[PDB]
């Protein structure tokens, strides 16, 4: 009966209400994904109820135990029935789950404190003083993993092997430590997140150079699920009437603050 | 089967070769989709012809005979398997076609001749002394005849009703019109196209301004098509390994002359 959404709590996409402890239900969050969800809804008839992923991960299959986690996990074993979140559209999702047309479109980008002399993926590779890593868990540090291209690659083999460790848990951590680093830490993330950050105080990231990659964001369903076809047309008449183009703007840009 | 491949004359996805004269079939040939659709029929394993659209058409559907037209057209009626040109992912076509997640990120963007003092949409629907037009029985004209948007929906009422007609059948016609409009002539064309004739010789245009839309190009097929789910992979991986970029870039840049 009752839409299942998992999704992930990743500002600005959903957030906790600030007295969220008094609300219930959807009310409790707020977010570009969470005016999405509302939206999506309302355009194809349904009642739905917004979950967070219970190990706040986006989604990757672990080798030898064959299992799916994170939000293409609860998908893939039907604990949900879509999932609306920065969710990267790749093959290997895309063979065990189905995807929207693109809401967002993005690539890797590099987030660097201000200050920094880094203006390239290629000046990252070719240096050493300055570390730089990715997400743990998620389609960047996949990017870096599959690669065949040089830069990248080389990147890759460096940040593998980096002690301590360059990965972060959550954009969260990878934003403080760029931050705290002294610009001795660049962080490798998704361009439409870098350019969120540029803009919240203390103002002191920026976004360099152009972006490594390019990709889009999916709204996600199980396989041959019911609600794949509706949703996707959302997404696309949703584009067409401005939506997505108002909500980028309410979330980065009203609320700036920088 | 050999796959009946619909694509379109449109620089630099498809150009007759230099030397089309002493060759024959998919041969007389190049370009971005030619090599695009060389790449998906050598990972997905079968044979091709490219044939080029009869009536030289995107697709758009006769409000009165509810007959669809150009490359979505002689899918629709089954003359053809597969598009493979810029083509735009729509709400109105994925009604009736089926598309892969998009090859190539684009949008709406302002050609000038140079000079001209114009620099984004609102500057246009401001005067009268430039004219501008767009593309016909394509997703640009369709945008702003749908646009809600204050200064979008000021160019359509001008567009719409502009004699003599703004519009143009073809491309050529539009970059012509610019060229030979002594800076009286704004087009309004998709940003790949733009940055593409930016390079071209006499370099006597420019595309001013941000996009005033997001959109996709995606591979079509009919509904129902088993080639359709593979394809959409292909797209994915293809993208993945770095190839659409390097396609973009060899078609682009290495063959610009500005
Ligand atoms: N979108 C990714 C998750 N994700 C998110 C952010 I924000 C980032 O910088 N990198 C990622 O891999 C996925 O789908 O795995
Ligand atoms: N891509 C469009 C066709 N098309 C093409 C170009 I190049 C443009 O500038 N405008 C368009 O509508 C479609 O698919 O209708
Ligand atoms: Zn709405
Ligand atoms: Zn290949
Ligand atoms: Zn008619």
């Amino acid at each position: 009966k009752t839409v299942v959404v998992t999704t992930i709590l990743e500002s600005p996409y959903v957030m906790m209400k600030k007295n969220h402890e008094m609300l219930e239900g959807n009310e409790r969050y707020e977010g570009y994904c969470v005016d999405l969800a509302a939206e999506i809804a309302k355009h194809c008839g349904f009642k739905y109820k917004l979950t967070i992923v219970g190990d706040g991960k986006y989604g990757a299959r672990d080798a030898d135990t064959k299992i799916w986690n994170g939000m293409v996990g609860e998908l893939v074993y039907g604990k949900a029935d879509i999932a609306i979140a920065p969710l990267t559209i790749t093959l290997v999702r895309e063979e065990v789950i189905d995807f929207s047309k693109p809401f967002m479109s993005l690539g890797i980008s590099i987030m660097i404190k201000k200050g920094t002399p880094i203006e390239s993926a290629e000046d990252l590779s070719k240096q050493t003083e300055i570390a730089y890593g990715t997400l743990d868990s998620g389609s960047t540090k996949e990017f870096f993993r599959r690669s065949k291209i040089a830069v990248f690659d080389k990147m890759w083999t460096y940040m593998r092997s980096a002690e301590p460790s360059v990965f972060v848990r959550t954009t969260a951590e990878g934003v403080a430590r760029v931050r705290k680093s002294k610009g001795k830490y660049a962080y490798l993330l998704e361009s439409t997140m870098n350019e969120y950050i540029e803009q919240r105080k203390p103002c002191d990231t920026m976004k360099v150079g152009g972006n490594l990659d390019s990709k889009g964001y999916g709204i996600a369903t199980p396989k041959g699920s019911s609600l794949g076809n509706a949703v996707n047309l959302a997404v696309l008449k949703l584009n067409e009437q401005g939506l997505l183009d108002k909500l980028k703007n309410k979330w980065w840009y009203d609320k700036g603050e920088c």
